[PDB]
């Protein structure tokens, strides 16, 4: 049975911890619940820490006192199709396989499905660690509960002896680095400075060796990723959102100055030896918006190249851990910002950015977001009970599921199928026009070996590489974004017509190329 | 928000709760959860109550850790 | 109403037949039920036949008796959907047609569906008598009952006035063969002579007509394809499963020695003139595995080629009646063993196999198949009643339909939801990798035009040519095998790694060529 | 057993955190962790009828009682 420690004693060396703690909703919650630190109050002094302390990462220490948010949390959507591979004339991207030749996702890149899964996700994936780590058998890819756990108490390492990256299948990649893991846990989050700059008291940095960063960590998206522990106020912990929106000063909503203010953010810093550490940002408002952009934003989180001058961009550059923090619109120019490009065309060899999952930077000006509708509205929504206590559910999935409370609410007007219908309407249109936009790319792509073989002048290879860039990025980001355009539908029809005209104009490029060459 | 208060000074004059509370599953969760003693400590002794404190009967006192057991309870 | 005759008059000739009804299950059940050998016993001597005795195949001689097993065998499972064409982009294998070019599968390949048609459907795909038979009219193709009954009372002959096999309509092939029918009906067990041999006492061999073959046949997947009629007692009658399991030696097991001690099979053969005629393989246990295995195996059931020096091996030949009872890291070896392929490759002229469902050699060494279980535990379990005689289910189909019986039972660790996500997973993985071998095999196969046009050598063309052997091996196993990995995921994913390899290995030796060309 | 055996169990998760069920009712609203967990010979429907034949039987022998106390009273 746990017994509370004096946090008075505490709080004579941990002034900042104090400020928080005493005025917040946690102020009664006793530091035993997370941390045992007899042998650090032993040792410490006002500025070494001593013996560390032991810091439960653990989200079953939050289940004890809210066991409903925890519970909603953890429920395994099984409608949500697990390890659906995307480049299927069924799935999202039908032609992915042509179009992003060169790139690690062609040797898998899957859908996405619950939560509890996604560090045992990104461990098992075949483009991650040269398929090193698997399930310990095919049974255990259910147990959402056993994840939460622990990645290491489902998983298995084919090599415990060794901590290379390496292929131990033929047709995996080992594109994982120790930036992916900032999305999907938190547990290093007292192992690792701002940003994953080498630092003296971070064990992990962006240099680490991942095989190694991987096996100290365990649990899936902390309770305490959007809830500060010790005030239990909404923040973010995301090193590169902070960076994006404080540091660079671009603020929480780009586009909008005024709502930026209401709902901003304050960098609170905390120091190791009198050295600036690790960071976290304490919300104005318990915006998910912000929230959930800790991870559901286009990013950098790897090495790639400049654009001026081809050269290698490795982890050890601040660019290899970087949020774009641009719309679809924006884009090229915030990576000409950083100087930077991901991977060239293994066909085309064109400079191509990769693009991940932009929901937060989709959503900015749609109808919804500027009418202060906010991601926990459609996704998270307060549960709604004849008689009982409310709470805010944490199974975040699908709106279909819960469309009285995630849409019918606002929307009087609409029966559950009609607003079904509204939402399909806009996910068929966009849809066929990610379609038509992938033929135009795979037109153009077919002809770059025919006019390399043909003679085409490098000057005309290279102008259509300059054309692959545009037809590329404005078709990708919406394959790469998870609402098949319902987030801002007339975003992804003007994107989705940008491309198919890039592409068009390439081919027309290519095809009078070649029959310059072939009547020569 | 709740602000804790002493629960050792409670327990100068309060054994047989501290024989309880120190020991069993609920020894962190301090007594401003359910009681309200500011003018109760102020001035009691160890043999004269002094002004009675306020103790909480409502089954929310329970429900802000335990929700789950709560709404089952009240469905 | 029958009569019964007298049994004892029999088996003063039928020694073999005494030996196995007397001491069976179906000691009682009188020879009448079966047979009208009335004249047959009046001219007969013990070692000339004489008049030839009636022996009823119809499935309804069992009903009689076995009414619960009978109905559950003729159901008709509506949600298998019927006609369904594999090569389509919704289906088993988008690539297919471009895949198989220059095999008769191009014409016409469905996923499969109910057993009570399966020789109906024989008789009337598009790739097997040109279009010879069809139903009535397109009402009769739910008619499951009707087909069992008898192919002839639901299908018509386009020209009954001619006995060859040729197209009545452009798009068809005219692949089937007699030993084809071997895996739709036994209604010819008495008139086929082991393996379809030449013999003096067989009116059919696999050099007979087909077309007039098939219209002495009636009946589907008879009863006594797996029970003996006269002991009742587990057996096996197919001669190309006997041919592998007893005759080379392999074992139903082949992989365990052991198992295929326990669980194995006698050959017993049946004379004509006191010369060897037919044969049956009577089971040790009541193993579905090998019941099963009868049909869903890769097999040969056609001509081809030889590997050695490309000659025709015809229907002639033993080998155009043979399980290579190989699984797929082994079959490249059981096709050299007989010196043997299947076709040549349309564009690419490369020698090829062509693999069919081979569920029994798939199953093999899988987790399920290492701990005893067989296709019955989860295709045909035992039905749970209330109050009631137990018997078993009859109705072969995926085990969705009855998952309380068929996994649920085992894994009492999960709920149906959990099961199906767990059977999903693998499946979805599996198909997303099949997807994947499909478009590196294109990517290869549209590289030969291109090559042979710029002028790459015959050395550089067969050198690819024999790479594509391996990449169509390693992909088409998995299309061709119903699970979609599901019976050993391991495997699958093995395997389709190595074909995309393959592939890989051979665009690149392609790519070279070609460009090396272009730069002369 | 105990009363909280039939009409207050413990809740059953795919994933999640086990917690007591504190809605005390009949067990027919939860018979899969009421009574079927302990009579796995049973079906639902078998074990409602069990409880019904005892019910009925003795609701017909509280009206016979009722019938016969009515009697003596008049
Ligand atoms: C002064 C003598 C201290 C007392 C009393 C306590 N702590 Fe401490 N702690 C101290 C220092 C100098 C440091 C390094 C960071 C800094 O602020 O300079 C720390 C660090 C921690 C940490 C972080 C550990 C990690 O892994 O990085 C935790 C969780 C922590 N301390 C908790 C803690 C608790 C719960 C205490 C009361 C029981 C406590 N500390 C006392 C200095 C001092
Ligand atoms: C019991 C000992 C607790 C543990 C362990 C945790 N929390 Fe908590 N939390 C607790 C109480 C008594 C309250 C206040 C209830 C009230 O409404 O008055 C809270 C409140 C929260 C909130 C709401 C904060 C707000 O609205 O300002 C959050 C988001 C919260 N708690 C989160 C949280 C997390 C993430 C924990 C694990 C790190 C956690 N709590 C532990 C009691 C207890
Ligand atoms: C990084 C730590 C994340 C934060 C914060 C949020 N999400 Fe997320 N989400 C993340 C990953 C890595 C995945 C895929 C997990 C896997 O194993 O595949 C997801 C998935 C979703 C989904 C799909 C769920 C399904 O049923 O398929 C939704 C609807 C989703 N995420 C929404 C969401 C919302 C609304 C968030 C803020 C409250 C949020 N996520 C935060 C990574 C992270
Ligand atoms: C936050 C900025 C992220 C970084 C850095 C990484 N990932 Fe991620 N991942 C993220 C989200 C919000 C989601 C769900 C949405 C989606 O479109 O998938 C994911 C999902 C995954 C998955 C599951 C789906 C899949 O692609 O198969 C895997 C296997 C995964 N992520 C792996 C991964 C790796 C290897 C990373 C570093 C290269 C990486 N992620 C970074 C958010 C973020
Ligand atoms: C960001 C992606 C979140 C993670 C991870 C967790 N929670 Fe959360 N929580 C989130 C939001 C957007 C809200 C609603 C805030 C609002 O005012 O609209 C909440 C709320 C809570 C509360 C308060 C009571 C309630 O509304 O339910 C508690 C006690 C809470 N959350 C706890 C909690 C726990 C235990 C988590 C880990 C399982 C957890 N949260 C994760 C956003 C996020
Ligand atoms: C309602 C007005 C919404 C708001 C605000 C947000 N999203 Fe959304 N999202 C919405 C719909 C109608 C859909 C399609 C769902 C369907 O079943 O067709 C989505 C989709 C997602 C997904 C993929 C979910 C899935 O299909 O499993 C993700 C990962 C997602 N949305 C994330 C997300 C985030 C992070 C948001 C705030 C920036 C957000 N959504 C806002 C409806 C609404
Ligand atoms: C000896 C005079 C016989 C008596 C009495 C019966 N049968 Fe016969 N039968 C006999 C011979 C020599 C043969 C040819 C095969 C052989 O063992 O050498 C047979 C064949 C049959 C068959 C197979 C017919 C076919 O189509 O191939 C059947 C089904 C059969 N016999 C049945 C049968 C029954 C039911 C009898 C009692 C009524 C019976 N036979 C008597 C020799 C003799
Ligand atoms: C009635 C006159 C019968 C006809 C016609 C058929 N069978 Fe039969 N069968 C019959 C009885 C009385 C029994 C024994 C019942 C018992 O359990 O004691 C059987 C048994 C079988 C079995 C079980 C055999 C075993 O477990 O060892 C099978 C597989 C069987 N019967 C199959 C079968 C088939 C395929 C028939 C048509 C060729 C058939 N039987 C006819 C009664 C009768
Ligand atoms: C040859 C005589 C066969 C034996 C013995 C078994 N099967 Fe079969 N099966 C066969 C064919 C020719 C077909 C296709 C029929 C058609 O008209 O398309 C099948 C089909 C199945 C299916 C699919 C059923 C559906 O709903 O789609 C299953 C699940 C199946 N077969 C399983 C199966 C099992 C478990 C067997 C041993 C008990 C078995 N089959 C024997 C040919 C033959
Ligand atoms: C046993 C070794 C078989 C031989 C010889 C033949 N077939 Fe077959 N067939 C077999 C099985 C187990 C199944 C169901 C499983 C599957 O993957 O389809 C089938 C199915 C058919 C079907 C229906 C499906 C289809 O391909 O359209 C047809 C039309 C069919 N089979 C025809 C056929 C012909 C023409 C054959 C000789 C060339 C032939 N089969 C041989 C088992 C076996
Ligand atoms: C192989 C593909 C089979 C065909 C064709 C038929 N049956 Fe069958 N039968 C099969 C198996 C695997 C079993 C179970 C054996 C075990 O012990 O696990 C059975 C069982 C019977 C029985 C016994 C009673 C029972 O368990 O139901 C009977 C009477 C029986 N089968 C009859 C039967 C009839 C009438 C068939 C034609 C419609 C029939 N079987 C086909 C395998 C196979
Ligand atoms: C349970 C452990 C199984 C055993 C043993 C066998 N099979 Fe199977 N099979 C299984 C599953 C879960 C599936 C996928 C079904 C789905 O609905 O997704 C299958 C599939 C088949 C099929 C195709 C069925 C269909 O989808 O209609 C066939 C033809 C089939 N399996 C045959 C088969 C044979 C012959 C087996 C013994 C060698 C066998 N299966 C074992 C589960 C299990
Ligand atoms: C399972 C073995 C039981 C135990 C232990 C207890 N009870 Fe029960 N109770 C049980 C049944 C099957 C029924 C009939 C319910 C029905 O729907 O037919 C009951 C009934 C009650 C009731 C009336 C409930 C209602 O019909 O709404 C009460 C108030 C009740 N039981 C209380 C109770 C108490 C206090 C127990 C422990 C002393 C107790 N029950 C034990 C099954 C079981
Ligand atoms: C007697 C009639 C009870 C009343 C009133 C309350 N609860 Fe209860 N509780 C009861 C039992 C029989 C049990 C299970 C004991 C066992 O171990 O089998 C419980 C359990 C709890 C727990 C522990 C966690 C869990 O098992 O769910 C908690 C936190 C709990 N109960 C809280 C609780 C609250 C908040 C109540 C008022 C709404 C409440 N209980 C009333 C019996 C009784
Ligand atoms: O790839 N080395 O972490
Ligand atoms: O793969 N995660 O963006
Ligand atoms: O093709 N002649 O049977
Ligand atoms: O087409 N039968 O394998
Ligand atoms: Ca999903
Ligand atoms: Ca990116
Ligand atoms: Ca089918
Ligand atoms: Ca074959």
């Amino acid at each position: 049975n746990l017994k509370p420690v004096d946090a008075m004693q505490c709080f004579d060396c941990h002034t900042q911890i104090e400020d928080m703690h005493t005025v917040g909703k946690h102020a009664t919650v006793n530091c035993v619940h997370c941390h045992d630190a007899t042998e650090h109050v032993e040792t410490a002094s006002s500025r070494r820490m001593g013996e560390r302390p032991v810091t439960r990462m653990d989200l079953e220490a939050c289940a004890t006192c809210h066991t409903a948010q925890f519970n909603s949390f953890v429920e395994v959507r099984h409608e949500s199709h697990p390890r659906l591979e995307k480049a299927t004339p069924t799935s999202r991207s039908p032609m992915f396989d042509k179009l992003i030749a060169g790139h690690g996702f062609a040797f898998e890149h899957a859908e996405p499905r619950s939560h509890a899964f996604m560090l045992v996700d990104h461990f098992v994936v075949d483009r991650a660690y040269g398929g090193r780590f698997q399930f310990k058998n095919w049974q255990k890819v259910t147990d959402g509960m056993g994840a939460v756990r622990g990645a290491w108490t489902v998983l298995t390492d084919a090599d415990p002896e060794s901590s290379d990256q390496r292929r131990f299948l033929s047709q995996t990649a080992t594109a994982a680095n120790p930036v992916c893991l900032n999305c999907k846990t938190q547990d290093h989050i007292l192992d690792w400075a701002y940003m994953g700059d080498e630092h003296e008291a971070a064990k992990w940095s962006r240099t680490s060796e991942v095989v190694e960063f991987a096996r100290d960590l365990n649990h899936p998206l902390n309770c305490f990723m959007c809830h500060d522990p010790h005030s239990a106020g909404p923040r973010v912990v995301r090193d590169g959102l902070i960076n994006a929106v404080v540091d660079r000063g671009l603020g929480t909503y780009p586009h909008d100055p005024v709502k930026s203010e209401q709902q901003g953010m304050t960098k609170v810093t905390f120091q190791r030896g009198r050295e600036d550490f690790r960071a976290i940002g304490l919300l104005d408002t318990a915006d998910s918006n912000v929230m959930c952009a800790q991870c559901h934003v286009e990013y950098n989180c790897n090495p790639g190249y400049q654009l001026s001058d081809g050269s290698r961009v490795g982890m050890d550059d601040r660019r290899a851990n970087h949020f774009f923090w641009a719309n679809v619109f924006d884009y090229k120019e915030a990576a000409q910002e950083i100087d930077f490009f991901d991977f060239r065309h293994a066909t085309t060899g064109a400079a191509l950015p990769k693009l991940q999952h932009p929901e937060a930077e989709t959503f900015w000006g749609s109808v919804h977001e500027r009418n202060g509708v906010a991601c926990a509205d459609c996704h998270m929504p307060k549960v709604q009970l004849e008689n009982g206590k409310v709470y805010t559910s944490h199974s975040q999935r699908t709106p279909r599921d819960m469309m009285g409370q995630a849409c019918l609410n606002c929307h009087a007007e609409w029966t559950e199928d009609q607003a079904l219908y509204a939402i399909d309407y806009i996910k068929n249109y966009t849809h066929g026009k990610i379609v038509k936009s992938e033929y135009w790319l795979a037109k153009m792509i077919d002809l770059f070996p025919v006019a390399k073989r043909a003679g085409v002048s490098e000057d005309v290879l290279n102008q259509a590489r300059e054309l692959h860039y545009d037809a590329h990025l404005y078709w990708e980001w919406w394959t790469a974004e998870n609402s098949v355009g319902f987030h801002n539908p007339d975003q992804a029809r003007e994107s989705l017509m940008t491309s198919i005209s890039k592409s068009k104009e390439a081919v027309s490029l290519l095809n009078d190329a070649i029959d310059a060459q072939v009547a020569v």
